[PDB]
């Protein structure tokens, strides 16, 4: 149709550790399968946890083909919290298609941190112009 | 018009505790008031806390007429935190509109802990078509 | 274009303590450079910390010429936390344009904290019409 929404769920991921952006198996839009204008995206992640010994949290990030566009981070405020608590997670860009074929959701440790998504998560774009 | 963005806004509801989902009052969107393509649907709740003794938290939900079709939740990372903080919490799905006549939020506690809004919180849907 | 998205994004403020809502500088968009319909508007502050030694916190708003269309707070839960962890905040409003020239994220201390951004925040819009 004339006004795409697009939209990748997923409700899981093994867990891992990582140094580096990792790509969150399952959050990918194929744009190419859209050329000019503008896509805003969201990358929902209603209740991650982490789990370490070292003020646990996650950094997450947007990318496309041409790498990480946004990311931020939630971490506890305890060095060792007596329960990893459930720390809603949203991020929001906005990329210019014209060489974007896809856009993905990325995550990575923070301090060695495990990664953990056990429930329903999203990576949602609105296709626009310029202005 | 044309390219409809649809938007409810609350800033309180009565105090409950719920095993099961309930609908926050005045988080809904009357669809059938769009008969095809999607809509991204926001549901944010960006100060809310639970109130409880066994790691609080809540859990909320985005539903249509055909039930839940997105969740997630926040909670404490203390069994009694010192003051129940103010946790936002964003979650987004997209909905095929091809039997939805309307959108809500709901919500439900976590562990028996009671949920409390005394602030802005909005549902929004944006209508867009399949690519 | 025909279907406008406007963002506005920064990787860091000055840090301040503010009584009362301050601009957050950036993250502004001029909208008369739409005159009509509906916007919705998206600020996310993905990665925030607030200092400080009683409960410390940030309430966020999104404001036009009006003022303030809605607002919201992240706290930390102790009233000194052990790390002042990293508090993903979004605030989602849809604003009528029929005499708002701009949109732009303001923000206020809560209980004297300092308020921090030191990577990527976004104010979004996506423009829409009234059903
Ligand atoms: C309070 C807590 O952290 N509990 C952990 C247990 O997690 C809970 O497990 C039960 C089933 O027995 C439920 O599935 C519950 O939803 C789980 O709690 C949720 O996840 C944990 C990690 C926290 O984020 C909590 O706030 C959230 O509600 C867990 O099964 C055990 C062993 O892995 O550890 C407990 O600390
Ligand atoms: C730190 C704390 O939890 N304070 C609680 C009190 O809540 C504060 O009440 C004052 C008015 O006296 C303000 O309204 C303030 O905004 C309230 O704090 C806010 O809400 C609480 C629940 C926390 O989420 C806090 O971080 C947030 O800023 C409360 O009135 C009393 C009794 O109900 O308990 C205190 O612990
Ligand atoms: C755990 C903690 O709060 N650490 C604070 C230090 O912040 C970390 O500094 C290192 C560089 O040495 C990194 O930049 C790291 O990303 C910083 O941690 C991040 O920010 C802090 C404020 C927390 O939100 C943390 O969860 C987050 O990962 C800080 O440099 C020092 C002195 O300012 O204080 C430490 O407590």
């Amino acid at each position: 149709g004339h006004m795409p929404l697009l939209s990748a769920s997923i409700v899981s991921a093994p867990v891992v550790t990582s140094e580096t952006y990792v790509d969150i198996p399952g959050l990918y839009l194929d744009v190419a399968k859209i050329r000019d204008g503008k896509l805003q995206v969201i990358l929902n992640v209603p209740t991650p946890y982490a789990t370490g010994n070292n003020f646990p949290g996650i950094y997450f990030a947007i990318a496309t083909n041409q790498g990480v566009v946004a990311d931020g981070c939630f971490t506890y405020s305890s060095k060792v919290p007596e329960s990893t608590g459930r720390m809603p997670f949203t991020l929001v860009a906005t990329i210019d298609v014209g060489g974007v074929t896809f856009v993905k959701g990325q995550w990575k440790s923070v301090r060695g941190s495990a990664m953990h998504i056990d429930s329903y998560a999203s990576l949602s774009a609105i296709w626009g112009t310029a202005a």
